[PDB]
């Protein structure tokens, strides 16, 4: 595991250059690292043309990670580099900076919760979900406790226990629980 | 044999390198070539031998010499347009210029790049690391003032050169002057 040093502003940056960087490389050999003081902590992997990426958690086993990027699709990675700087305009109007755009994706969004329980545009697949997730996480520096917390409980859960309905409702209170501290409720009471 | 693809993020440079790292595979097998919908440059781009190269439409002129952008372990340059583009580049004095103000600052701010085109072991800096330095600063500029388009025009239609004389340099050189001192709303001297 070569820890390596961040050359841009944004992960997602340093990121989308290795990708290219040890494309070739990585279908005959998968090449695996990870970034200096990476407030995420995740573990990349490079293999057959592929970007994945888990955040590191010590108690679990991962047999599961995420993908970043594949060689038609660096849209994820160059679009946290857009985000990070001017954040995310929804269709119907409005405007995120790509904290509350992953705080959204994570905490608002009931299809992803109806996916969870029953591991146990609008999507309702787990990973894909995940997947977007990370990608987000490339492009925010200094994140608050909550976006780390609640990227890591999610990525937890889906390393299976197969996991039961308590261990998927135990889960809907932690995050709700960030939610609560991640938004002032004032703020979600206005929202309806 | 121009396809032509429309912007699919707030810059160029993203766009560009959505579609190199897209296209590395096809263009081993074949050359590769495309162009922005409004693109204000109007750059031509091929991808060939795993390489992104551009260069700008002439076509009265045409073109022995083309400018690499990207190659596989050289996406830097790109990424870097991105960030420039949204927050410009701090210098050693701790002030910070903006993208525009850096390509300019290459284009008609540097004495040795103008003696190299004069001219057309090691030296500083080549007259094609330059001008590749100009066209990778020039995919992070949105709507770029004209005297960046006309400048980045100008020098890249000058080193096709067909041998050209003591007098063609000259004739760049007063423009490149002038544009100069438009873009920095010089007076004159
Ligand atoms: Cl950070
Ligand atoms: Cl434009």
């Amino acid at each position: 595991i070569e820890t390596i040093v961040n050359e841009f502003e944004t992960r997602a940056g340093t990121l989308l250059r290795y990708y290219t960087g040890l494309l070739e490389r990585s279908k005959v050999q998968p090449c695996c690292f990870k970034l200096y003081n990476d407030p995420f902590d995740m573990v990349y992997v490079m293999m057959n043309s592929k970007l994945f990426s888990h955040v590191y958690i010590k108690d679990c086993k991962v047999r599961q990670s995420f993908e970043l990027a594949s060689p038609k699709h660096t849209e994820g990675l160059i679009r946290s580099i857009e985000g990070h700087y001017v954040g995310y305009e929804l269709h119907d109007g409005k405007q995120l900076s790509i904290s509350d755009m992953m705080a959204s994706q994570l905490f608002e969004d009931e299809y992803f919760m109806y996916g969870l329980q029953t591991y146990a545009s609008s999507n309702t697949d787990v990973i894909a979900n995940i997947e977007m997730l990370y990608q987000l996480a490339t492009g925010i520096n200094e994140p608050v406790p909550e976006l780390v917390e609640g990227l890591k409980l999610v990525t937890e859960f889906v390393q299976d226990e197969n996991a039961t309905q308590e261990d998927y409702k135990a889960l809907e209170r932690k995050l709700n629980d960030l939610k609560a501290s991640y938004y002032s409720l004032s703020k979600l009471a206005a929202a309806l």
